[PDB]
């Protein structure tokens, strides 16, 4: 019974920024934003997994209206403020050269966001997806591969799960399970929200484990950069095994960069013990429990 697109993008919800607060601390790449919406009076739900749209002001080269663009949606179905009235996205600002004449160029929704001026309305759609739904049962055991801001959505995963307020305003969902977020991210400074994670991992450290995969402060085996894949082949095994019960529920944002490393590694764990992961994961997939969010 998800809620989808209770705004059109024709008709989107002008809500205004609460707060812009960044995510990156001193040293780290980048920019990478937390900005909180305020979603008073506009009637616009949404639960862990979904995303939302925001349609930056402007036009196009071609002179046409600046189409919107998604993001994953950071915070819980209350909000960061757990009262139902916010929602919060986690945004990398874009920011690259141009393939040819060196020319920095930044990203324009991604710019107008990341610069957004707490008090400014801002335009936001949906929310839409229904591939990143966290399962109802307590019980259920919860993978996380993402990388850089694919973090939004796990955030939303283990706060509902963690985050005491949560766990106070949802008596229903009391986490059991186990829970294990493999982070893949450039540096320290860039560990978005590595406080809150790392804090998660005290309050419940036999049901969260999170492992980094710090790319240019950690080398792998193999002399490159410290990827998600490659973590997620280190515990390779033990992952496959925690993916064979079938209250496990795996979960992949990010680059799909990480899609054929992460298959590549599972699907040889899963040969030692006689298993092709093409076609069991078929299977995961088919049943609900293999949601992947790639952009
Ligand atoms: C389901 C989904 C979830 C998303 N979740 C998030 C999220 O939580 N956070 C987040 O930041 N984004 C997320 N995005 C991305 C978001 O849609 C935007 O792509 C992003 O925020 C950039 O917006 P922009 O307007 O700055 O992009 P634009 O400025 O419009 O740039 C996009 C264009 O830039 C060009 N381009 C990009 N890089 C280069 C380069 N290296 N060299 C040459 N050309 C280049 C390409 O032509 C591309 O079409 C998500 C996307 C989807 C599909
Ligand atoms: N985070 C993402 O999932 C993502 C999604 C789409 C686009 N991008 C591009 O990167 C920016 C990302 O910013 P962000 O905060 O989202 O992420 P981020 O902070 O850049 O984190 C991205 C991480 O992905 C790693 N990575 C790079 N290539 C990979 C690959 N081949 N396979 C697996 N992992 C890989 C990076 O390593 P190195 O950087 O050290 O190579 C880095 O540690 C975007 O603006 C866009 O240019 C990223």
């Amino acid at each position: 019974d998800v809620p989808v697109n209770l705004y059109r993008p024709n008709a989107p919800f002008i809500g205004k920024v609460i707060s812009n607060e960044p995510l990156v601390k001193e040293g780290g790449i980048g920019i990478v934003q937390h900005i909180k919406f305020d979603l008073t009076g506009g009637n616009l739900k949404y639960i862990e997994g979904q995303s939302i749209g925001i349609i930056p002001p402007g036009v196009d080269k071609n002179g046409k209206p600046e189409k919107l663009r998604l993001y994953s949606i950071a915070s819980t179905r209350h909000g960061d403020d757990v009262d139902d009235k916010t929602i919060s996205l986690c945004v990398r600002q874009l920011e690259y050269k141009h393939p040819e004449s060196g020319e920095t160029v930044y990203g324009v929704c991604s710019t107008y966001l990341t610069h957004i001026e707490p008090g400014s309305e801002v335009k936001i759609t949906g929310p839409v997806g229904k591939e990143m739904l966290l399962p109802d049962d307590p019980e259920a055991n919860v993978i996380m591969l993402a990388t850089g801001t694919g973090i939004a959505p796990m955030r939303t995963y283990l706060w509902r799960m963690f985050k005491d307020a949560e766990r106070a305003a949802n008596p229903e969902y009391q986490f059991k399970g186990f829970s294990w977020l493999v982070f893949g991210v450039p540096t320290t400074p860039n560990i978005l929200y590595k406080e809150e994670l790392e804090e998660i991992q005290q309050k419940y450290p036999d049901n969260f484990r999170l492992t980094y995969a710090i790319s240019r402060e950690q080398k792998n085996p193999q002399g490159g950069r410290m990827y998600i894949q490659d973590r997620v082949a280190e515990h390779a095994d033990q992952l496959w095994q925690l993916i064979k019960n079938q209250k496990t529920h795996t979960y992949i944002c990010g680059l799909r960069g990480m899609e054929e490393g992460i298959d590549a590694a599972l699907s040889a764990a899963a040969a030692k013990e006689g298993v092709t992961w093409s076609d069991y994961q078929k299977d995961l997939k088919k049943a609900g429990r293999w949601h992947v969010e790639t952009w």
